[PDB]
């Protein structure tokens, strides 16, 4: 008699979570935990917190009360005092003592998922952003014992090293930059994977992985990752990572003697890089993340050129400053195309006679006029409001870690040497490599704009909008990224800067660059 | 860059043990030996209403185990001993059922809660005898399976039908299946005592031992409940019997007592020496000691050649685990004698004697082995033992065999019956019709034909009458003697040589000895 069995119902995955001052991300964090495509009943939590300085243990208790019942079991290890190590130079410095309890409590989960008898330990790190729900599926079905999804990073960082230096230290391999691009995809042979990984407890090599003390023949530094790394080698566990789709981000890990206002910060633009191509990542249904509230950053007003019909660059543009805690007003851009023949002449409008395309020898398009007429209004408002120092904003860029520091610093320093700026670009294309532009003395992060080649944003002083409509450009129109560059005398065409009598403009630019485009 | 085996699958073994202290040493022995990781196994054992030591045998096997496995899990209740609407140790109350139910209920939620990919219902009195059987049944990749255990009758621990009722039924499947004459895995209604839950199956998560399932209206008992379970989760169950697995007492009635369970356990421990060497206990646990008599004889015998230790050792120990104590006669090896050391003897074959099978004359083999018989003759007659009981060394005893031949022999000397032998194992012969019954003495008949000298009572009396007919002269065999000593030989030629033919031979009935190898 045949009679066919009912399916196998999914293995047994024991998610272990350390945190310690991680409350900026567990609302992002654990909400992604939560939508994991992965029967709950067969899923376990192994959590433990302690050296907070932040309330990590409170949003971890409401969100295990929230979710407590719908998993296998739930483990709660807290330990309020104390709230560092005493052999610490700070929080984001790793102390060998806190090297140690992190190995212990890894070691700890590791024990606790083979005494429930679970098939798989997931480790998650606090402020790892799994954004894919189908990452552990995808790395159960890779059936390897300790696999990695490599996570992505606003720079080459990820989790995980290509080389290893016999001594336990990093080392760059031609293969690096090509997994960490997807370039190649696949799941790769590596010495090294951190931060978010998955163990098979079902191989039976897996019996032979610790996390804490260090194998016997473990000779290199005191260092978690190193430890664990060095226990495969011996166990014969081959580490593997995989990249053949995207599984989620996490930041770049500071310097010891870094603030908890840089890691929160940091996270904060681990959400700005997700956004740039996907919806913002949504928290969980039991945390909040706290109430933000935004500011013009100490500029007297913050504009935003955006085209009407441009929605989703709108609604992307004011989430990324929304989380910032940026404010800024939006500057309905002028629609080229729309302006008739009729309506150019009305405001007395002429191209730059003898203008063509530094690519493709063309003339002014109706794109390029109206982007043009938006700065031009903006220059308009700003001496009409009498504006000392506005920034301006296009609609289709991604900002730098850290970006609202960084520009409030810059001005402030430019403020104390009482530089007469006309134009500070905060995004641009350097024309101008081969030599080093002249730096700005006693002014840190500013160079003298050489040839520039873009209008992101860019601080233009109300000194600098009264010397740009002073031109009269709309009778000469140039492409207003051009127009500048002019207008502070480093154009290459002299033909152009003919056309233009007094090319008086002061014009620097931030260096490194605050603000790249979205797309490259 | 190869991948690690994985490991075992995790298996919790659910034990419910209620006085079974007769069979913990043999039956944790063999559990403690099955070729299955013991970190990839659970012990689940619950102990109640016990009226011996079933408490502390397990005790002191779970600290002697207990850090070999992954977990051991422990619920003894040493009150009350009894259960208070029984009617005795082997009735099965509501309140039995009821509990026993709820227990198995209880480790299938361990076993789910430990998250297990097995639970494995052993009975405390069941003995896993071939170590592969969990591997097997793991093999089988079914359900709910159960590997056929093998008992002393027909009894198994499977149904091939069941009634819309929920009874038992018996079908043309039952029997095939039992003998191992189709083997495989089949498709059945019922399983108990022993089986194999697979946890790993969304199916399983349905099955449920207690409360029975709302649509439940059979009788409050428990394999019923678990079967209608699986009905109702479409789960199949299923027995298998490629091979041997195991063996299992045959349940007793409800006035039954806790002694007819130890010796009928006991009686799993001789059918597993008929062909398997015997079943050790548990390394952690010592058995108790065991008392041999004489069972009220005079003397008891057991004829053995000392070249077959094999068959020696075997029944010594069959001896032994019964409580009985035999004087070790050394047989006539017939073959060894050489022809002047049979005429030293002065035997002379009975003239015209032929077996009535193949023909040939009598051998060297049934001459030492009536010399044998014969020597014991004339040692009862020597040491004046009134009753004597005779053993051969390749025989099987039934169950309660000391009880049962003790108590026969009560009857007759109650009765004061002249008696010269009885038959405790032969062959009857006339079958056509029963033989004569011996009135005021139950399971006692008149010996008519038979044909066999495995098991048998002889007195005094008796043993002078058949070593005064004086048969070294007209040997027959052995087993053909005595028919002619009390008149039923069917050969009146033979009959003939022999001039008073006055023993009176009984025999038990049923037997209660068998051959072991026919
Ligand atoms: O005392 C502590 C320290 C850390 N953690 C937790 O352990 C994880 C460490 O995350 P961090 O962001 O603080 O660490 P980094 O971003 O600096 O990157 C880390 O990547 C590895 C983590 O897998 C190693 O911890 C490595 O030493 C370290 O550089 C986090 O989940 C953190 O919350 C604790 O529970 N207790
Ligand atoms: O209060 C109790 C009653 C029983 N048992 C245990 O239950 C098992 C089965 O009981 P028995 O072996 O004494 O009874 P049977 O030999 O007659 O075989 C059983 O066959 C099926 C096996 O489950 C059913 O349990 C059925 O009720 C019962 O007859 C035994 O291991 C016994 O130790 C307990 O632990 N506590
Ligand atoms: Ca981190
Ligand atoms: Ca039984
Ligand atoms: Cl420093
Ligand atoms: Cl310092
Ligand atoms: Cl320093
Ligand atoms: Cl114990
Ligand atoms: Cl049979
Ligand atoms: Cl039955
Ligand atoms: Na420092």
């Amino acid at each position: 008699r045949w009679s066919p069995e009912s399916p196998l119902q999914a293995p047994r995955v024991l998610i272990a979570l350390l945190a310690r001052n991680a409350a900026h991300a567990l609302p992002t964090t654990l909400g992604a935990l939560e939508r994991l495509r992965h029967p709950r009943e067969r899923t376990a939590l192994w959590v433990a917190t302690d050296h907070n300085m932040d309330n990590t243990s409170t949003v971890l208790r409401e969100w295990l009360v929230a979710v407590k019942s719908l998993y296998h079991s739930v483990e709660w290890r807290p330990a309020e005092e104390p709230r560092s190590y005493p052999d610490e130079e700070g929080p984001k410095h790793w102390s060998d003592s806190r090297y140690e309890h992190v190995m212990k409590l890894r070691q700890a989960a590791l024990k606790s998922a083979r005494d429930m008898w679970a098939d798989y330990i997931l480790f998650v790190d606090a402020d790892n952003l799994i954004l894919n729900p189908d990452t552990l599926s995808l790395l159960i079905a890779e059936n390897k014992t300790v696999v990695a999804p490599m996570l992505d990073s606003r720079a080459a960082y990820s989790n995980f090293w290509c080389g290893m230096t016999s001594q336990g230290y990093y080392k760059r391999t031609p293969a690096y930059i090509p997994i960490r691009k997807r370039d190649r995809r696949g799941c790769f042979a590596v010495p090294m994977v951190h931060s978010t990984f998955l163990i098979d407890l079902r191989k039976a090599a897996s019996r032979n992985l610790a996390f804490y003390p260090p194998h016997p023949d473990y000779t290199w530094s005191f260092d978690d990752i190193i430890v664990f790394a060095f226990s495969c080698k011996q166990a014969e566990v081959q580490m593997y990572v995989c990249n053949k789709e995207e599984y989620g981000f996490l930041p770049v890990p500071l310097r010891a003697h870094s603030t908890l206002q840089d890691e929160a910060e940091s996270f904060m633009h681990v959400q700005l890089e997700v956004m740039v191509k996907h919806p913002p990542a949504e928290p969980s249904r039991f945390i909040s993340a706290p109430t933000k509230t935004p500011d013009k950053m100490g500029f007297d007003e913050v504009f935003m050129i955006n085209l009407r019909r441009r929605q989703d660059r709108r609604e992307r543009m004011l989430r990324a400053l929304q989380a910032q805690e940026i404010e800024c007003r939006l500057v309905e851009a002028v629609d080229g195309k729309a302006m008739n023949t009729s309506q150019v002449e009305a405001l007395g409008i002429q191209m730059l006679p003898g203008y063509r395309d530094p690519y493709h020898g063309r003339p002014l398009t109706k794109g390029e006029l109206g982007c043009f007429l938006s700065h031009y209004n903006i220059w308009k408002e700003v001496v009409d409001r009498g504006l000392q120092k506005s920034l301006v904003f296009e609609d289709d860029l991604r900002f730098e870690i850290f970006f609202k520091r960084r520009l409030m610093n810059l001005m402030r320093d430019v403020e104390r040497e009482g530089l007469d700026w006309d134009l500070i670009y905060v995004g641009r294309k350097r024309m101008q490599v081969e030599h080093p532009e002249k730096a700005v003395p006693r002014v840190r992060n500013l160079v003298e704009a050489d040839y520039s080649y873009w209008t992101l944003a860019y601080v233009i002083s109300l000194q600098g909008a009264r010397k740009l409509l002073a031109a009269e450009p709309l009778s000469k129109m140039l492409p207003v990224d051009e127009f500048l560059p002019v207008m502070f005398d480093k154009h290459p065409v002299s033909e152009y800067k003919a056309h233009f009598s007094l090319r008086n403009l002061h014009a620097f630019s931030v260096e490194p660059l605050l603000i790249y485009p979205t797309h490259y």
